[PDB]
């Protein structure tokens, strides 16, 4: 038996590294939207670039992961802008214990369409996104966010 | 701009282990068949079951990648059998030299559609898959390739 396409309702990518341990949860809502939810340890407190970049390649570690997904052919911008990327969630805040709670909703990425992100990498980075409001001339195109301390692939939970 | 959906035309996964490293890349071809090539060093010589779990799920090591890509809800098989799952890629060989070959075509899997496997896992087995041929009680279920040394999300290239 042969069936029709059915879209996933819910996503996690994993971050391990040496010292960085993290899941993230993406889950369909009502009304076109995503609740992206998880929790990270391993950074001292601070905000960091938390992003979907377009290829959930990992054979060249995070660098193959490429550029931030950007289907709609926008700027690099902050969540809340109009132009930004379908990748651009902002920043992730680590506490003075170390551990981000991520705990957001998302209109612009997607399950499935062309704004889905499975198969495609969460990254995080190492100093925070500035959303393209800087004038370091990287501001436009990737916030300004540094290496890229963590990346996992988008896959189906 | 917005744009109607794209299926993506490759797909690859990254196994990485202390022990295992190997990249396996999905490559849509055409007829409906997924050309899969790759290679991983690090196993002596032998066959190991090689499958597409359902699951990109990582937080629970490859066990969280639950039990093998099924939707038509056929049982475990050959590759080369009709009554397989879509996950049921066989066995791959380790040479003397600890290094699989990866090289082989499959009209079952896909990377788009209900036998989409973006998202999903690739999950190396510790020993050989029986192709649900033996009279072991999981061996129709799972074949009996015991565990499960390695795995990695099916990302897009
Ligand atoms: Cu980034
Ligand atoms: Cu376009
Ligand atoms: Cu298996
Ligand atoms: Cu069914
Ligand atoms: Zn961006
Ligand atoms: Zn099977």
């Amino acid at each position: 038996m042969h069936h029709g396409f059915t879209t996933p309702s819910r996503a996690i990518a994993v971050l391990s590294t040496e010292t960085i341990r993290g899941n993230i949860t993406f889950t369909q809502v009502q009304d076109g939207k995503v609740h992206v939810q998880g929790g990270i340890t391993g950074l001292p407190p601070g905000e960091y670039g938390f992003h979907v970049h377009e290829k959930g390649d990992l054979s060249g570690g995070c660098l193959s992961t490429g550029s931030h997904f950007n289907p709609e052919h926008k700027d690099h911008g902050h969540p809340n802008d109009v132009n930004r990327h379908v990748g651009d969630l902002g920043n992730v805040v680590f506490d003075e214990n170390h551990y981000s709670r991520i705990d957001l909703v998302d209109d612009q990425i997607s399950l499935s369409g062309p704004h889905g992100i499975i198969g495609r990498a969460v990254v995080l980075h190492e100093k925070a996104d500035d959303y393209g409001k800087s004038d370091h001339p990287d501001s436009r195109k990737t916030g300004n966010a540094g290496g890229r301390v963590a990346c996992g692939v988008i896959g189906i939970l």
